[PDB]
């Protein structure tokens, strides 16, 4: 870090420092540098939560990323790592309690069966699958719901977007 005019230690402008297990932030970007003064360039711990830090840059990864095809949340004040439901973009996240993976196919979580594709929440659902064949409705006529929640929806006829999907008493396709 070439730090600006004479922000520590009476530094020359543009002159590296001592910058030591403290977050950085300029222009928006926020950096994490060990005991020696060099941002780390990696997934870290620092307040018992994990940041990403990109190895080119060192910058705090924010916004949705795809690191080693794994799709990761990160808070785009705070660069915190996500858990759970995130809504981001328009869409409806689910990320691990423990791992902070995003989901994939489908998955259950708070009792209830979800399905995810692409690590991404897909609405119309309406897919199959053991245990499956069910409605993921977005609609909160059952209790409401959550979006992308399985409903029982009993036998009665039903249409997504033109598809017709009748089912029974007992949420089968």
């Amino acid at each position: 870090y070439f730090a600006p005019a004479n922000t520590q230690n009476n530094n020359i402008e543009g002159q590296a420092i001592v910058y030591q297990s403290k977050f950085l932030t300029l222009n928006g970007k926020k950096y994490y540098f060990d005991n020696d003064s060099k941002a780390v360039t990696g997934w870290r711990i620092i307040n018992n939560e994990k940041y990403y830090f990109n190895p080119n840059n060192a910058i705090a990864a924010v916004g949705l990323q795809v690191i080693d095809n794994n799709k990761y949340y990160f808070n785009p004040d705070t660069a915190i790592i996500s858990k759970g439901w995130q809504t981001v973009n328009g869409s409806r996240y689910y990320f691990d309690t423990d791992t902070a993976i995003a989901f994939n196919g489908y998955k259950t979580i708070d009792g209830k069966h979800f399905y995810f594709d692409s690590d991404c929440v897909v609405k119309i659902g309406v897919f199959s699958g053991s245990n499956g064949f069910e409605y993921f409705a977005p609609a909160n006529t059952y209790n409401n719901n959550i979006e992308g929640q399985a409903i029982v929806y009993q036998s009665k006829f039903l249409t997504l977007n033109g598809k017709k999907y009748y089912f029974d008493n007992n949420s089968k396709a």
